[PDB]
């Protein structure tokens, strides 16, 4: 038993809810919140910008030190940093950005990072300003992630379409 509430169960291990991931992290305080990161950990907009704003820019400060030490992530890769006031940990995961021409097949590799964590609060990778089809992203998620994932979908219209179109 865990504290995630009001989710619709899609499969054995994937759950979805129309919710603002920032508000959901502040309320649940999950072990892991997933950020929709880029390789530079520049949290400017979309989910990343929102999560970072909610940390009063502490996420960005920590991220800049990480990059200065380690260099950029790989598309499809991830790193674990602090969750600040939102979670114990933040898993920064880099899905491909279609608006940069990145290979959509890397979306499966991106979701594989979730399997290193028993339970996660997450957005749909590569959705939103990353330019991929969220229906495709949800399918890859369900077909790749084996651990327990609670997906927060900000847009109600998209959530309903994601739900009604789900096989
Ligand atoms: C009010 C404050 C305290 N909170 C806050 O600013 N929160 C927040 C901001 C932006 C996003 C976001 O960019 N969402 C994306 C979005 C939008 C429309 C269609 C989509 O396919 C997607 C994918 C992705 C998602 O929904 O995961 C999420 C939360």
């Amino acid at each position: 038993v865990n504290s995630f509430s009001g989710y619709l169960k899609l499969t054995d291990n994937v759950y979805i809810k129309n919710a603002d991931i920032v508000e959901e992290a502040k309320k649940v305080k999950p072990t892991v919140v997933v950020n929709a990161a880029n390789v530079y950990l520049k949290h400017g907009g979309g989910v990343a910008g929102a999560l970072n704003k909610a940390t009063n820019n502490a996420m960005q400060v920590e991220s800049d030190d990480y990059i200065a030490t380690n260099g950029p992530l790989k598309v499809g890769g991830s790193c674990v940093l602090s969750g600040h006031n939102l979670a114990k940990h933040c898993l920064h995961v880099v899905g491909p950005n279609v608006n940069k021409g990145e290979d959509i097949q890397l979306l499966k590799s991106a979701y594989e990072n979730f399997n290193q964590h028993e339970v996660l609060l997450a957005p749909l990778l590569s959705a939103g300003i990353f330019g991929a089809d969220p229906i495709h992203s949800l399918r890859v998620c369900v077909d790749t992630v084996r651990t327990n994932v609670y997906l927060a979908v900000f847009d109600k219209n998209l959530y309903d379409k994601l739900v009604s179109s789900f096989l």
